[PDB]
């Protein structure tokens, strides 16, 4: 099935998944010089000191921390979006090494990493629901830079060695998101797409222009888990990432001058 191998990544995903040669796919290369402010945007509303964390799965394809997505705790609103979008899980991509790993480029620039926070629209009732629709997921996007360590990721880092293997998880309880935030919510935004199959164009994407800084030794840490199974032949968990697809009929919008 999809994966991120020679034999089964991205540029095969189409013959499944069709869409992925839609008109809204992401993620997508954003040109800081195109890229137009628009001062009707609000700035972001993140409330997240009510999340409420319960759980870390590695999929296969990354590691999901998940959360108590039963009621409006930690949610996104404002910004591009109209109405309120709760969070379900985040999840990164990153690389097999620094250079490479983020999925949306910032003027071609890659990023070693890059962090997910997947939140639906609450009007759509369940996240199934919200992904047939074209504003049924706001996901906003989160560059990692190699340098200083984040302090707020290392509980994240240091379970992993327990979920090495596809379909594995851990509890994981009492987890702040906001200590993966950088400082700064400027943001460009755009419509994509899920970047995994099914690939589903229902995505009001919020990409912050403030990169967090992670170590070296946490990267490596990611760099340790597997795509495969246990006591399966071990395959790195590294560049799982989709590269960036054709902008379209697209405008990317900066919040910030
Ligand atoms: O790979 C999956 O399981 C599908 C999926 C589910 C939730 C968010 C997603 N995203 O692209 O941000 C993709
Ligand atoms: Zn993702």
């Amino acid at each position: 099935h999809w994966g991120y191998g020679k034999h089964n990544g991205p540029e095969h995903w189409h013959k499944d998944f069709p869409i992925a040669k839609g008109e809204r796919q992401s993620p997508v290369d954003i040109d800081t010089h195109t890229a137009k402010y628009d001062p009707s945007l609000k700035p972001l509303s993140v409330s997240y000191d009510q999340a409420t964390s319960l759980r870390i799965l590695n999929n296969g394809h990354a590691f999901n921390v998940e959360f108590d997505d039963s009621q409006d705790k930690a949610v996104l609103k404002g910004g591009p979006l109209d109405g309120t979008y709760r969070l379900i899980q985040f999840h990164f991509h990153w690389g097999s090494l620094d250079g490479q790993g983020s999925e949306h480029t910032v003027d071609k620039k890659k990023y070693a990493a890059e962090l997910h926070l997947v939140h639906w629209n609450t009007k759509y009732g369940d996240f199934g629901k919200a992904v047939q629709q074209p504003d049924g997921l706001a996901v906003l996007g989160i560059f990692l830079k190699v340098g200083s360590a984040k302090p707020g990721l290392q509980k994240v880092v240091d379970v992993l060695d327990s979920i090495k293997t596809k379909g594995k998880s851990a509890d994981f309880t009492n987890f702040d998101p906001r200590g993966l935030l950088p400082e700064s919510l400027d943001y460009w935004t755009y419509p994509g797409s899920l970047t995994t199959p099914p690939l589903l164009e229902c995505v009001t994407w919020i990409v912050l222009k403030e990169p967090i800084s992670v170590s070296s030794e946490q990267v490596l840490k990611f760099r340790k888990l597997n795509f495969n199974g246990e006591g399966e032949p071990e395959e790195l968990m590294v560049d799982n990432w989709r590269p960036a697809q054709p902008l379209k009929n697209r405008q990317i919008k900066a919040s910030f001058k």
